[PDB]
C-alpha cells in the first residue's frame, strides 16, 4: 500500500496485525487520557517561522551524549519487536546504521545484547535498563552493554509496577518496586558509561538525577503506559530544561508522528526526541526496510519544516519559533 | 461476563437491569451537566508522579473521623438498594465489612438500621441523616444509630426540596424545606457522635458548619441530582479545604470512578472520599460479591495510583501532585 | 405528547409546524455562532448554592419599570405569532394574565394593539417599536399604546436593516437605517411612558441611553438573529450592568430555556428576562394553555433553582452565587 | 443551484470539479490543523456592535497602497485557474473589473501578464513574485508589470520549498531556497513599484521588510499549505499591525469566508483582505459570472456586518468593535 506520513504506517499496521498484538502496540493505561493528549499536546504549540534566512543547505546532525547523529530522532526502546516481524531487533538496527541514527534496545528485547552489536556493529547503540530485584543480572546486563560497544545506559525510572492497560506476574518477578535514589548512586558507581534516567516528569526529580551525577533526562510518560492522567511529555519538557540549568542534555518521548514535533521539541530546549510505536508500525510494514521509511519519512518531514521556519542547522532552533495557544 | 473497571459494571448493569431502574440510578438533574462535569473534572487535574521513592510495601490505611479504615474510600449513600440485587444494604455492609472500609446508611434504605448492624456487626458504619420536618422521627433515628453502634451522622444539608430528574409528593411529606443553621444547632446538642454536614459547595458554608461544631464536611454535589450547573466537586475541594483551615476532616463525592480519582482528591486535601453509582453497579452484577468486586478494583487501582506516583502511604500524598490544566 | 421541559416543547413544535416555519422561528443569522452561544454561554456560569437558609417559602414575585410581576419572567416581542396558532397574540396576552407577567406586543403582530388589550384588560403590556421611515405612523403607534394602557415602549435600536438567515424589501421601506440618538432624543419627548432601548450590547452604548433619559436596557441581540459573532447575552450583562451603575433596570433576552438561566442572569444583576422562542413553541403546542404551560415550567423551575441556591425570594439572589468557569 | 454564501460555492464545487482538482484546491499541509484554524479563529473573535449610529448611507471604498477599490476585499495569488475554468484568469481579472476591486496575478498563472492586462484594461491589477533560482525571468516578470500597468509586486516569501499536501521537482528547479533579506535589496532596487511582502507570521520579520523599503503587509499563511501548525492569521495580525507602528499596510488572507470576518480584520488594523479559494470556487460554478457572484456575496455580507456594527465607512472601523472570547 502507499503510507506517506506516520499515521498511515499505524492504519496498515492494524490492517495486517492480530487485533490482540496491534492493541498491545496501541494500547495506554486506563482510560488512555495522556495516550490522546500525547498527541493533542503537540498541537497546542503553534510555530512562528522565520522568512528569508537562507535554507538551501540544511543540516539535520547534531550529538547525543557526545557522539555524533544524522538527526535528532532516534529509536527507543519497545519491548519484544519479533512479534511485530520475523527479523525484530535485528531489522531496526540495521535500519539505524543505514540512517546514521541510534537505537535504544530495550531491556525485554527478542534478539541478545551481542545479536544486535553484530547485526550493527557501526550503528549507535545504548542499552535500555531496569534495576532489576536480581542485581546481579542487572550487574551482567551493563557488563555486556560495555564489553558490546554500547555508548550509553537509558534507566527507565517510571516502571515501579506495570500499568493497568500471569505474563505481569513473571515481569512483578524482576522489577523492583523499592528501587530509590539510592539504587542510582549503585548503577552510577557501577558504570563510567553516559547514564540517562528515563522516565521524569518533575523539575525538582530532574534537579535530583543531575546531582547524582547522570547525564541526561529522558522526559517520558512512557508511552502512557504507565500512570493515566499524567501531562504530555511536550507540556512537562519546559520545566525540567529550565530545572536542570544546562547541566545535562534533556530528550523526549511521547506522540512524536511528524516533523513538526521533532521541531516543537527542539525549540523548546530537547536535544533530541525518541520514537517508539512509530519504529514498530515500520516493522510491521516490512522489517528492516519499513523501518528506514518511518526514519526516512520523520528525517525529511524535519527537514521540512527547519527550512520554512527558517533554520538552515539544529543550533539556530530556538524558543522564539513556538508559544502555546 | 468480564469486567475490570467500574465502568464495566455500569455497561453489565445497563444490560440487566430494567431501563427505568438504570435510567433512575444514573440520571442527574434537568440536562446533567454538572452529571458529566462530575467526571470530566477529574481528567483537567494532571498528576506530577515522583519516582524512586520506595513503594515496594504501600500502606493504604487511613482514618475517618477517628476511625481507622483499610483505605480511604468509603461507600456514600444510595436510597432503596434492594432495587439493584434482593440483599440490597446487607449484601453492602457485608462487603464494606470484609474491605474493611466504611458504610454511609442511607435515611431511604430498604433494610432497617438494626438489620444492617446485625448483617455488619464488626463493619465501620454511619447513618445519613435528613432533619426531616417529624423531629420525633428524625431524634429515634439518631438514637437508634446511637444503640446500634453507629460511629458518625451525615446530615444531608442540599435537599430541602427534590432536584427535577407522586413519589416526589410522599418524600415532601418528609423532607423539610426550613431547615437552617438552628435546626443544625438542635441536631449538634441532640447526639455527641461525630456530625459530617453532606452537600457543602461553598467556602462559606463550610466556615459555618466548623462555628456549629460540626466534625467534618462532604463536599458533595449529591451525585449531581439536585441543582444542575453546580460545579464539578473535585474544582470547589480545594476552597472547601482552604476555608476550614484543619479544622474538621473534608471528604468528596460525585463522579469517583478511577484510583486516579481518589489520588487527585487526596492530593488536593481530602482525608477520603465516598462512592454512590459504583456500588449500586456492583450490586446489579452479584450481590455483597458485585459490590466486593467493585470496592477491592478501586483499592488495587488506588495502590497502583499511589505506587506510580512514588506514595508509600496516604501522609506523604501533597498537593505538588496535582495542577489544573 | 409528554412535554417537561422548554427544549421538549421545541422538538413538539419541529413534529408539528411545516418545516419552512419550524426554519423561520429557530434560525439564527449567517452561520449561527450567536445562535449556538446564547445557550452555551449560560452553561459556562456555574452556580454555588448556600444551604441551610430557610426556603419554605419562596416568593418569585419582583417588578418591572414599577409594575408589580408574578416572577421575573416575561415575554419577549415576536413578529407573526398567528402562524404558529390560530389565536396568536391574543392567546399569549391571555396566558400572561394568568401568569400575573408581562407581555412585549411585536410591532409585526398579526393583532393589533387595541385587540391583544382586549384580549388582556387585566394583562400588564408593553409595547415594542421601531422608529420607521414614517415617523407619522411611529408616534400614532406610540399614542395608541398610551390609549389602550400599555405600560412601557420598548424600541428596538438593533435592526437599521435585517439579518441574514421580497418580504425584506416590504420591511427594508418601513425600517429606518439613518436612526440615530437625535431620534431617541425625539421619542423620549414624544411619551412620558418608559422606554426601554432593546438591543445593547457596550456598556457605552448603555451609558447614552441612561444619558437620553431611557428608563431601562434590555440586554438583547435580538434571539441572534442580526449581527452573528456577537457575543452571548448573558457574557455581556455584567460589563452593562457595571456601565449603568443602577441608574436604570437591565434586562436580558436570548437563550432563556430554564430556571437556571434566570437564576444566573438576575444574580449578575439583571431585574428579569424575557423569553421568545419557546412562547412560539407553547403557541404551536397549544395556543393559550401551550403558552402557560411553557411560563408555568420556566416558573416552578426558577422556584426550584431559586430554593435549592438558598433563597427565599429574588432580593437575597446576590453575584456570588454565579462565578464563570 | 441556489447558492448564497461562500460555503455553498465550495459545495457546488465539490459537485462538479474531478475530486483530484477539488482535493487539489481544498488541501492544505500534512495534518490540516493550521487550514482549520484559519476558519475557526475567526469565530474566536467576537463582534461588540455600536447601535444608533445612522448607516443610512454605507461606503465600503478604501484604497490598496494608494489606488482606489470598491471594498476592502481583493483576489488573492491562485495557481492555474484554468483547471476550474477554461477562462480562468481571464474571467477573474473581468469579474474585479466589473466589481472595482484589485486581482493578484499568481506567478503560476495559466494565462500571461500580458492577456491579463488586455482581458481587463482598466481593472486595478498586481503581480505575485517569487525571487526564482533564475534572476533574468524575475527580473523579466517584474518588467512586463511595470510595462503592462500592474500597480504592485508582491512577493511570496514563505516558500522556499513547497509545503507537503513530478510536478514538484518541475518548482524546485524554479524556486529558490536560498533567497534571504540581501535579495529582497536587490528586488527593491529593481523598480519603484509598491513590493508588498506576502507570507510574514512574525513581528521582527514584519519589522525588518519596513527596514528594507517594502510598502506593505500580508500576513499569510499561504492559504495553511505551507507549514502546518502555524497559528491562524486573524490572530498574528494584531501582532503584525503593532510591530510596523503604522509605517506601511497591513493585509490578510488566510479563511475569509464571510463579511463579519471582513470586518474583524479591519477591526484589528488590516487595510484591505484578499481571498484566494473563494475565487476558484467562483469560477468552478460559471467562470466570469460565478466569480462577480462570490465577490458581490462578499461585498453585501461585509456591508450589512459594517451597517449592524455602526460603520457607515471603513475609516471608523476601530479596535472596540472586536474582543477575543
Ligand atoms: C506484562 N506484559 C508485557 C511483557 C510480557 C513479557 C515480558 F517478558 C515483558 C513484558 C514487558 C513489556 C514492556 C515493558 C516496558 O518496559 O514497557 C515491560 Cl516492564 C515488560 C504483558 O502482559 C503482555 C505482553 C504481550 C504480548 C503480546 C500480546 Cl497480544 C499481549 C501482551 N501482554
Ligand atoms: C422521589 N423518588 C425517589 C424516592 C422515592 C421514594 C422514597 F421513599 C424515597 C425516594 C428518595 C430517593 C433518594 C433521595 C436522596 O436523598 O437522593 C431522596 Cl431525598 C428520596 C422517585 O421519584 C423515585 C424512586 C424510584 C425508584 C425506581 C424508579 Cl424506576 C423510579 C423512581 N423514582
Ligand atoms: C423579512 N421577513 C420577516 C418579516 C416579514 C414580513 C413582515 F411584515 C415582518 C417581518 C419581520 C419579522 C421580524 C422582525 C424582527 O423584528 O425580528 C422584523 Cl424587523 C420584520 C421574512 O423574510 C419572513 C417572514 C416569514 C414568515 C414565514 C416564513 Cl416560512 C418565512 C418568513 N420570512
Ligand atoms: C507542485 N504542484 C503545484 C504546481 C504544479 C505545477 C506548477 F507549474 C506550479 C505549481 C505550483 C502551484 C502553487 C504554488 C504556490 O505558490 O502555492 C506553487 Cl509554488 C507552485 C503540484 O504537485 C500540483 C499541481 C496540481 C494540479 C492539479 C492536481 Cl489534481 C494536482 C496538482 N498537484
Ligand atoms: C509496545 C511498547 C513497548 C515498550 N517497551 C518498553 C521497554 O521495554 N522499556 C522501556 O523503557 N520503555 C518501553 N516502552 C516505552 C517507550 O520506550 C517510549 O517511552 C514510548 O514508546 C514513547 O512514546 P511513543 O510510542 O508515542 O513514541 C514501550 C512502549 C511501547 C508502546
Ligand atoms: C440513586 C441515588 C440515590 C441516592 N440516594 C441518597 C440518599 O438517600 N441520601 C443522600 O444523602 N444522598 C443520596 N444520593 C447521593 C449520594 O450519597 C452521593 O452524594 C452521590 O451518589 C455521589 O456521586 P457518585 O454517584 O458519582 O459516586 C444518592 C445518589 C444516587 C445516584
Ligand atoms: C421568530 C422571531 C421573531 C422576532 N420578532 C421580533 C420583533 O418583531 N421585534 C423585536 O424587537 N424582536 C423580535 N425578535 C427578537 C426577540 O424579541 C428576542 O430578542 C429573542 O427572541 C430572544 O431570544 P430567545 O428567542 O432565545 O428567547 C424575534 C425573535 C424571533 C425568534
Ligand atoms: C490552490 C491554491 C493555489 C495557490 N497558489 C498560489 C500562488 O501561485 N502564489 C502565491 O503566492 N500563493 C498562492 N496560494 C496562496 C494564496 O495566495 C492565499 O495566500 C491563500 O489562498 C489564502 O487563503 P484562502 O484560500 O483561505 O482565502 C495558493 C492557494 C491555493 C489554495
Amino acid at each position: 500500500p502507499r503510507l506517506i506520513c506516520i499515521n498511515d504506517y499505524e492504519q496498515h499496521a492494524k490492517s495486517v496485525l492480530p487485533k490482540s498484538i496491534y492493541d498491545y502496540y496501541r494500547s495506554g493505561a486506563n482510560d488512555e487520557e495522556t495516550l490522546a493528549d500525547n498527541i493533542a499536546a503537540f498541537s497546542r504549540w503553534k510555530l512562528y517561522p522565520r522568512m528569508l534566512r537562507n535554507v538551501a543547505e540544511t543540516d539535520l546532525s547534531t550529538s547525543v551524549l557526545g557522539q555524533r547523529v544524522s538527526m535528532p530522532i532516534c529509536v527507543g526502546a519497545t519491548a519484544m519487536q519479533r512479534m511485530a516481524h520475523v527479523d525484530g531487533e535485528l531489522a531496526t538496527v540495521r535500519a539505524c546504521q543505514s540512517l546514521g541514527t541510534g537505537m535504544m534496545l530495550s531491556s525485554w528485547a527478542t534478539s541478545s545484547i551481542e545479536e544486535v552489536a553484530e547485526a550493527g556493529p557501526e550503528a549507535l547503540r545504548w542499552l535500555q535498563l531496569y534495576i532489576y530485584k536480581d542485581r546481579e543480572v542487572t550487574k551482567k546486563l551493563v557488563r555486556q552493554a560495555e564489553k558490546m560497544g554500547y555508548k550509553a545506559i537509558f534507566v527507565t525510572v517510571d516502571t515501579p509496577y506495570l500499568g493497568n492497560r500471569g505474563l505481569a506476574a513473571y515481569v512483578a518477578k524482576a522489577i523492583d518496586p523499592s528501587i530509590s535514589w539510592e539504587d542510582i548512586k549503585w548503577l552510577r558507581r557501577l558504570t563510567s558509561l553516559p547514564i540517562v534516567a528515563k522516565g521524569i516528569l518533575r523539575g525538582d526529580d530532574a534537579r535530583e538525577a543531575v546531582k547524582h551525577g547522570l547525564n541526561g533526562i529522558l522526559v517520558s510518560n512512557h508511552g502512557a503506559r504507565q500512570l493515566d492522567g499524567v501531562p504530555a511529555t511536550i507540556d512537562v519538557l519546559p520545566e525540567i530544561v529550565e530545572a536542570v540549568e544546562g547541566k545535562v542534555e534533556v530528550f523526549l518521548d511521547g506522540g512524536v508522528r511528524k516533523g513538526t514535533d521533532v521541531l516543537k521539541a527542539l525549540a523548546l530546549g530537547a536535544k533530541a526526541v525518541f520514537v517508539g510505536r512509530p519504529i514498530v508500525w515500520g516493522l510491521a510494514f516490512q522489517g528492516e526496510k519499513g523501518v528506514q521509511d518511518v526514519l526516512e519519512i520523520l528525517k525529511e518531514e524535519f527537514r521540512l519544516a527547519m527550512a520554512l521556519s527558517g533554520c538552515q542547522n539544529v543550533k539556530v532552533i530556538d524558543k522564539t519559533l513556538v508559544r502555546k495557544n
